[PDB]
């Protein structure tokens, strides 16, 4: 829409996902075993893997009407849900099609009877909503088909004239923000093709798949005490039996101590990712755990030796000293998605108290400035 | 230096101009940029003759066009089908739009027919010098000669780089930082759609205008025997006398010996740039002149007082403009203008005397890597 959603609606932003350790497998970055080996090392002996949809991150929020989206969460433009993006925006430009799609998960809830057993007139759901290709990103149309002159020597231009400007007295990071503002669009023309074979257009809501793996959220209860097969489950009872457009998500219990098991678990993802798949989240099987002193990861996604390629460039290859620096890359990497995670957390405690606006959003920006921060954009 | 920048079939790249050394600096109260100086330039060097054309609003770009598809295909031996090209001096496609640019194209070739210029030149094939710039359809007048009307100047798009740059800098009181923060992940697709807006608000051909310069080079032949005064009346007699895309150029003749001649060359540049365009670019008669072994300057240009503001600032006439004086500082300058220059000519005499194509690339591609080396931008 050119802007954040009604920010009365922001009450949670996903946090970023932290990858696995590089893998020592020849020709291999990423494998489910330094996966498991993260948890079981950390004392986690049970892991949930999620296959990773491909596949937008949406968040989803639904109330019975137009009066309880008033009355809880103070939204006066009479909309009854909310499905924005990772960065706060309305996932589609259209207040129809979302609103259209509300409905649809609306009477799944209905006729679930989940506002009853939950004690709710709304619930807040961490989804991946299908396909990709429906989340609208200008990048590659406005930057590389322009309908003009060519999107890439306007930019060049434009760009001199800030090295121009730059150089006035009355006002050197300058060279970075081209270099991650061409990154940025470098990576999306990857992502295209990773996701091509997996993306068809949307004509009507009939198109879109929705596939929900939290329910974050409902009044007076914030449910990161439950584990994620609960989660996994209780979507499953609640969202995904009635309708279609609503998806069940495969997931598999691994031991990370058990060799038969952990081998099952790799099967599972090789056989996920043979034609180019994304791969797979693994995660604690309760949603938030310590080890000691420290919090543990909530997530570690193991991504696709062929969508990797895809997304890293087939060019790219190499290299064993390189992956030294990845190694570090990773680090910071985790430390940034434990902050934001804590961060998103908070925000819906601080909602569920119904606290004021602004500090549930004091923790949801921090989610996003943190964003903000330098990283591979890769991993 | 890439092939990726250039987004086209190889065997068009052919030629790339070089970048322009500005004038030496005026004592003249108030100028950073006088006539007098450029005139002085080629006057001491035995140069008794210049030619002055005026800049205007826009880029440089290299139109080829072939009689036909086959035509480029055997002489250039183009694989993609098309049959010309019209590319920046960075060496970038002009438009992302294949269908727009094979329009523009295909207009030239149309008044190079009716002119009978392919049998006179015994060619089926022309390499143009060009400037392409933005033109109202609606106004039926150049976009530059539009904004001047209303004392409107490139200080509009400067404004937006200005303030992209503060924005930069720094990178309810925590509300505002959710907005901002929005802000700042699209603050530079602002500012280039600002560019655009401005510079080159164009959606067809009939939003263009081209004014070739040189005809640079024909089947068997390059044209840098010819003075300037033979392109501009070639250019006339075969591409301009035809009311359609291609417009003459503005230009004078100036001997450099003469008082009188000199004060016109003056009063003609302060007329233009009153309104007023960018300024001129000064040219010795002849297009190669080796004063002793050494070769001088192919081009020199001479911009506007007010023009100027955009490119230094608005307050850069207080001095501070002593400093700007001594400041330059332009030896490399030029001296990369005159070393791109002659890689430039190399370039053609190898692909009009049918060298092979990696010969032809050698120079162009050392046109590109002398453009790499840092240097002020404002010059």
């Amino acid at each position: 829409s050119r802007f954040a959603a009604d920010p009365h609606w922001l009450i949670y932003l996903p946090p970023t996902m932290s990858p696995c350790e590089t893998s020592k497998k020849e020709g291999m970055l990423e494998h489910p075993i330094e996966a498991f080996e993260y948890f079981r090392t950390r004392g986690v002996g049970k892991v949930v893997c999620e296959q990773k949809h491909m596949g937008s991150r949406a968040v989803v929020i639904v109330c019975k009407d137009s009066q309880v989206a008033e009355k809880r969460f103070g939204v006066l433009d009479g909309t009854a849900g909310i499905c924005y993006t990772r960065t706060g925006r309305h996932f589609f430009d259209d207040m129809q099609l979302e609103a259209e799609l509300i409905d649809r998960v609306r009477k799944v809830l209905d006729k679930s009877g989940f506002w009853g057993d939950f004690n709710t007139d709304w619930v807040c759901l961490d989804c991946e909503l299908m396909p990709w290709s429906a989340k609208a990103q200008k990048l590659l149309e406005e930057q590389y088909s322009a309908v003009g002159i060519s999107g890439r020597v306007v930019l060049d231009e434009a760009v001199k004239l800030l090295k121009q400007a730059s150089l006035n007295k009355t006002v050197a990071d300058i060279n970075e923000l081209l270099q991650r503002f061409t990154e940025r669009s470098e990576m999306m023309q990857k992502y295209v093709e990773a996701y091509r074979k997996y993306c068809w257009p949307v004509n009507s809501i009939d198109d879109l798949k929705l596939a929900p793996f939290h329910i974050l959220a409902t009044e007076g209860k914030v449910h990161s005490d439950k584990n994620h097969i609960w989660h996994m489950d209780t979507i499953a009872k609640y969202c995904t039996q009635d309708d279609s457009l609503i998806m069940a998500t495969n997931h598999i219990l691994v031991d990370v101590t058990d060799a038969e098991s952990v081998d099952k678990g790799i099967k599972w993802w090789e056989d996920l990712t043979a034609s180019g798949g994304e791969g797979m989240v693994v995660k604690p099987y309760d949603f938030i755990v310590k080890n000691g002193r420290e919090l543990l990861q909530p997530a570690v996604k193991c991504r696709g030796r062929e969508y990797l390629r895809i997304i890293y460039g087939p060019e790219y290859t190499m290299d064993e000293n390189i992956e030294r620096l990845r190694n570090r890359a990773v680090g910071k990497k985790r430390s940034l998605a434990l902050r934001e995670f804590s961060l998103g957390m908070e925000a819906l405690e601080r909602f569920v108290r119904n606290e004021p606006l602004y500090r549930v959003h004091e923790c949801v920006f921090g989610v996003l400035a943190l964003e903000s921060e330098p990283v591979d954009p890769r991993l």
